[PDB]
């Protein structure tokens, strides 16, 4: 039944995104979209058909593109699954992604309990 | 008596797993282990005694846990059989599983032929 007010969603959810940004160095690969030309990885978009990154999620929060909090959680989880799929378990970026996922899991659980 | 090296298997088999990940929305329930507490299905682990999902399979490919290609195929097929067993034929999840199974059959057929 409930309609989420855009600023209510933004206020509840942005602290969880801000917690990811504070992770340095782990958030740095995730602060802007993956650029396969800069990185020299022409197969990236062969494998990742739905790219996502922190700046895109932040812009969707700013502009009211999320109707309900699970749409935001789905984008954060998509971001992580893209990096875990494309990069090997031993790689730096994969370990960075796991650290962000660890932080996100700790932040998001009490927030979603209070929203639903 | 051919020996299959970890990286050899990974290069051959990873594309077939990547093809499943590309299916959206159908791969989304399969990208992480089933969480019966999150989903509110407490009998899940009564029926599924050997859970399996894409992220676990990907990890086993990354870490060399498959000795031969059929061990990978067996895990993908276990994944599917778990979903078809637990969910009814008319359910969304079951239909999503069938879609992944159709993609997998098309992708694995030539790969297995080239490996043997
Ligand atoms: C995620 C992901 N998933 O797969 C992959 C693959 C990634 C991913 C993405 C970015 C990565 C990254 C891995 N490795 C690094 C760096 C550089 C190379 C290797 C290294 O060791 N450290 N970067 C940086 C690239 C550009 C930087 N900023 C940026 O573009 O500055 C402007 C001014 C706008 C030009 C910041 C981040
Ligand atoms: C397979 C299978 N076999 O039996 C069953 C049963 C499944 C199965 C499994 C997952 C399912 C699923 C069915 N239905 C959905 C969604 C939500 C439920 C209602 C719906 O209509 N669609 N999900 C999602 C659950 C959580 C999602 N992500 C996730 O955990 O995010 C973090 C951040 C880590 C918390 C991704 C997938
Ligand atoms: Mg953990």
């Amino acid at each position: 039944k409930k309609i989420f007010k855009p600023e209510e969603l933004r206020q509840a959810l942005m602290p969880t995104l801000e917690a990811l940004y504070r992770q340095d160095p782990e958030s740095l690969p995730f602060r802007q979209p993956v650029d396969p030309q800069l990185l020299g990885i022409p197969d990236y978009f062969d494998i990742v058909k739905n790219p996502m990154d922190l700046s895109t999620i932040k812009r969707k929060l700013d502009t009211g593109q999320y109707q309900e909090p699970w749409q935001y959680v789905d984008d954060v989880w998509l971001m992580f699954n893209n990096a875990w799929l494309y990069n090997r378990k031993t790689s730096r970026v994969y370990k960075f992604c796991s650290k962000l996922a660890e932080v996100f899991e700790q932040e998001i659980d009490p927030v979603m309990q209070s929203l639903g």
